[PDB]
DNA sequence: GGGTATTCGCCGCGTACCTCTCCTAGCCCGCAAGTATCCTATTCCTTGCAGCGGT
């Protein structure tokens, strides 16, 4: 692909086994400092976003036993429209339950 | 007045480490050093006044 987002009608069509011509390896170079560029800026963005998220939830500290409630949430294994992307088991695997459920008996 | 749009200005943008260099400008006044000049001698000549033999 192309810096501004298009895609060239005319591919690489050699591998490394074999040797790339001079175009080729240009097109590959530019693609490869798109690359090197993107992850300095994403990494000195993302950790602007976790110092940001730390300092918002820093003075939660669980401090009792039990608060004594019965509210909870409805957990449900995700769909999308297509396949199950998360079952119910990976979702719920950990978490006390708010009301005791029911067998489909 | 009043609800709205548009503009202006402030706030923010990763951690840790290693190597190197450079850090005010300009005036001014004492002051050391180096020098050209001015007064200091010697040798020649021609005057002006005080002693002084001589009679």
């Amino acid at each position: 692909a192309k810096p501004d987002g298009s895609i060239i009608e005319t591919p690489i069509t050699a591998n490394f086994r074999e040797g790339l011509n001079v175009l080729q390896y240009f097109i590959s170079t530019h693609g490869a400092r798109k690359g090197l560029a993107d992850t300095a800026l994403k990494t000195a963005n993302s950790g602007y976003l976790t110092r940001r998220l730390v300092d918002v939830a820093q003075d939660l500290v669980v401090t009792e036993d039990d608060c004594g409630t019965h509210e909870g949430i409805m957990m449900t294994p995700v769909i999308e429209g297509g396949d199950v992307k998360e079952p119910l088991r990976d979702r719920v695997l950990g978490r006390v339950t708010a009301e005791d459920v029911l067998k489909p008996g």
